[PDB]
């Protein structure tokens, strides 16, 4: 836990520092409705188990903030492959996850930072 990542000296996380599980799960909840109303994005997900999707997106985003949560699902590359996704749509997904994030009182630096450890992951989402 966050107390005992403090007794070995370790920095915070920024799991850590945004609420950690409590406020992943209260982001990916907020994230989902946010872009499964955007018709934009709806279709993607038409073919989509929705409540696996979230546990699953749980435990990954978690997982890249920092925390200590396992990820029991599919390689990003393999999953988003051959799904048609552009940078527009990556970003456009990217969007509302900051809304989300923003909805729940997290300092913009703050997000600006999670972006930052999100973008990255475009090189496997996208399709380019
Ligand atoms: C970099 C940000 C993203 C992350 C971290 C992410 C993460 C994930 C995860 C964890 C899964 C579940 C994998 C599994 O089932 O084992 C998933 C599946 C999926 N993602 Fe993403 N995703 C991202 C961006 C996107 C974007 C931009 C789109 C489309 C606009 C998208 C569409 C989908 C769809 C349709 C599935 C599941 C297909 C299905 O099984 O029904 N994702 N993603
Ligand atoms: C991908 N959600
Ligand atoms: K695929």
């Amino acid at each position: 836990g966050l107390l005992s990542r403090l007794r070995k000296r370790e920095p915070i996380s920024i799991y850590d520092k945004i609420g950690g599980h409590e406020a992943i799960e209260v982001v990916v909840e907020d994230f989902y409705v946010r872009v499964l109303a955007d018709d934009q994005l709806s279709a993607f997900f038409s073919g989509t188990n929705m409540s696996r999707l979230k546990g699953k997106q749980v435990e990954f985003f978690a997982a890249a903030l920092g925390g200590p949560e396992p990820y029991t699902g599919a390689p990003m590359k393999q999953v988003h492959q051959g799904r048609g996704i552009t940078m527009h749509h990556f970003s456009l997904v990217a969007g509302h996850l900051a809304d989300a994030l923003t909805a729940a009182g997290v300092p913009s630096e703050t997000i600006t930072e999670i972006l930052g450890v999100i973008a990255p992951l475009a090189v496997d989402v996208t399709s380019g």
